[PDB]
């Protein structure tokens, strides 16, 4: 038993990341095929960043201004674009190591594992949700733009965000794969609104299942609730909203523990009214819900992945 | 900025996860050069474990009953024995994916990466600390044993955990590489007391400095106090004495933010006497033990490895 707060094992994400280079700037790139991914912001001087013109700015650049590196092999590139906030820069070499994988766009309230790099090396991964608002709780310091964000379905790697950003909160923006920010954020160095965060309510309620089935239950109480009642109590505590499409997504985790979905409502709800009075879940003082209710299911069921 | 905890990049030992079988009973070894490593209770029956005598029960098996599978790869088992609570297996292929390594014998209160296995493929990653009382707080399920707890220098991993066991607690025990459990645990099915845990004070100390650098300085106090008068308090609160070669391990944090450890000291006597008053750090509302001082610099100057 126990729970913790498990990311994907990095390997096959560790094998795409390399260096890239242009003028003075460096950041990390994800090298698929013959194609090296990257933040557009590479092509910036430091006071570029207050408004840049990419397109200006990229006009100014051949591909041999291009500096990609990977460990201490070193790429000749051969084409460059800019798809939205991305570059793909075309190399001569395919990356021998590449993962079978996709590029999608994650729903917020999703989860994945950041890799975070420098340098184009690995440093640390962890996991976490991408918010309500579009930002994720990171950490990321200078010269970690171009560390991705995954998830991993046996074999095929789900590539999902890259990093671009840090929001006037100590929060991070960035992109999925294709160049789009997720939320409304542009890659300028410019103060910039992330909007009210809200707490992911079907998350919570996983975790209070994988508490049960870990053996902490003192929160289990004695009432029921209806999805309006427990949507009421929602919303003064700046939580989603619960819809039916969440209770059947609880529905395997329900029927484990024999907990109707209802039922822990009516737990979260007291929780949320009259607090933990100085007791702890899982090891938490606070309700967590950074925890998909798939994640709950596979740490509780032990899925492997390679 | 931000401070998340994060494991070690684990491809190097996704690399040496292999899947052990002998008799009915399957878990992972770790395989480095010609030598697979497993928890010898691999060789038990489900009654075996309530009280086995390893060695009459290793005397019944031959190199033939160990199968050994890497992914589909399979090897051929040319020697076995028995080192206190491991079995190594001499296989006739090197590991040609073996990394740089070490086998290390941690301290308590340091920190370590665990790669979750099952049937020899990694499921998960997470960061913990070995406990002042020789247990960590991990998530194992049945087919776990095995997977092992690592940290990078660079290019060299350092194993230092071999999970072998869970305890009336929810709580893990399990050994090093060279098979000896850390603290008093026996690999055997029989009831076992692990003992007071502590708080690991330096690590909190270490946790409040990674705190500050990050923005959250509202703990920042006014007082200052001794060793003496902290050690006190300390006791209190089931905290680690703090010593002196504590405090020199925290100068670089203390030499980075400017506040003197005996200050940040002032600072934790106060939040252990008053509590955090629904306030959080770093976004927790508990005061965090698993950061060591390395673990907070590392974090805060973006070390890499490969
Ligand atoms: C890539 O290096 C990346 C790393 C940053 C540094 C610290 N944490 C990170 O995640 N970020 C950048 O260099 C960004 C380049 C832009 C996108 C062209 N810039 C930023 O992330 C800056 N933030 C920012 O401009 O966001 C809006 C804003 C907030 C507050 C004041 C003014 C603007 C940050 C370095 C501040
Ligand atoms: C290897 O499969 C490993 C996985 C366990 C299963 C659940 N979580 C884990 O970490 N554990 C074992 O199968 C152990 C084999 C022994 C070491 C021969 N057994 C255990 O971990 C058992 N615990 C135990 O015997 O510890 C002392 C004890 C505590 C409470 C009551 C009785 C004895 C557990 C499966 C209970």
């Amino acid at each position: 038993s126990g729970f913790r707060k498990m990311a994907f094992p990095s390997g096959k994400v560790e094998g795409c990341m390399v260096q890239v280079t242009c003028g003075t700037t460096t950041l990390n790139g994800l090298w698929l095929d013959d194609v090296v991914y990257c933040p557009r912001h590479v092509i910036c001087t430091s006071e570029d960043m207050l408004n840049p013109n990419y397109e200006d700015l990229l006009i100014r650049k051949s591909n041999h201004n291009f500096l990609v590196q990977a460990g201490n092999v070193q790429l000749r590139v051969i084409g460059h674009s800019m798809q939205n906030c991305v570059l793909k820069l075309k190399v001569d070499t395919a990356n021998p190591k590449t993962p079978k994988y996709k590029f999608v766009r994650i729903q917020p309230g999703q989860t994945f594992s950041v890799l975070a790099c420098y340098n184009g090396s690995p440093s640390g991964v962890y996991q976490c949700a991408m918010r309500p608002n579009f930002t994720i709780k990171g950490s990321f310091l200078n010269g970690s733009c171009g560390s991705v964000g995954f998830n991993i379905d046996y074999d095929c790697v789900s590539f999902c965000y890259m990093h671009h950003m840090e929001l006037p909160t100590g929060v991070h923006a960035g992109t999925d794969l294709e160049g789009n920010f997720y939320g409304p954020f542009v890659d300028r160095q410019t103060a910039q609104a992330a909007g009210t965060d809200t707490t992911i309510t079907v998350n919570v309620l996983a975790w209070l299942y994988a508490a049960v089935i870990n053996g902490d239950r003192w929160f289990l109480n004695r009432f029921t609730t209806t999805l309006n009642d427990f949507n009421l109590v929602a919303m003064k505590y700046n939580y989603e909203p619960l819809t039916q499409d969440h209770v059947d997504i609880l529905g395997p985790l329900s029927a484990q523990t024999g907990i109707a979905v209802l039922d822990m409502c009516a737990s979260l709800k007291e929780l949320l009214q009259n607090g933990m009075n100085g007791r702890t879940i899982l090891g938490s003082a606070l309700l967590e819900d950074e925890f998909t209710p798939f994640d709950v299911v596979r740490q509780c069921s032990g899925v492997t992945f390679q």
